[PDB]
């Protein structure tokens, strides 16, 4: 995974590809798992832009109460 | 995936770990695969459970 451009204009376009060539593409659910644990590296957010930084991202707990 | 503990006291875990590597964490769904042809190897369960 990685970072194209930067927060300094509030646009860090998240993307993923092969660590040796560049194949970018937006991060996918079924690409990751979930861990119980977090530290300092792992950047903290929110659940309601989960689905902004990874809109494979459905969640149904707050579709269905719509 | 391996059930660490036993049904001893109802409380079974299931988790899976690399061979290798001793890593206990529960499974994903988007890991497994569905098969059409049943053993009786298999574990019964009824989809409530799933
Ligand atoms: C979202 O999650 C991130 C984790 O991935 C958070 O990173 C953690 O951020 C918190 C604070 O935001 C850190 O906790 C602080 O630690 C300092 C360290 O104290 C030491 O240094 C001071 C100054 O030199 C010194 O006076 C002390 O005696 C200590 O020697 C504390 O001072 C703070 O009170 C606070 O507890 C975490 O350390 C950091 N994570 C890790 C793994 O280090 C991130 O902060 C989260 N988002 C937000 C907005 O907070
Ligand atoms: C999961 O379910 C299957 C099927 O319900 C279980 O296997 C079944 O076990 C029964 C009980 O022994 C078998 O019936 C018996 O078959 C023998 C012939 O092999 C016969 O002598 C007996 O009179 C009786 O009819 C059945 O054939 C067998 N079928 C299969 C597909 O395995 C299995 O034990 C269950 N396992 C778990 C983990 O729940
Ligand atoms: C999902 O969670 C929300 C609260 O976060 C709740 O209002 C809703 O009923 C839940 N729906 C399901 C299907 O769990």
């Amino acid at each position: 995974l990685f970072t194209h451009e930067l927060q300094n204009h509030t646009a860090t376009e998240y993307f993923v590809s092969s660590r040796r060539m560049f194949e970018p593409r937006k991060p996918t659910v079924s690409d990751f798992v979930q861990i119980e644990s977090c530290v300092v590296t792992y950047v903290n957010l929110t659940r309601d832009q989960l689905p902004d930084v990874i809109p494979d991202y459905i969640d149904v707990n707050k579709t269905r109460d719509e």
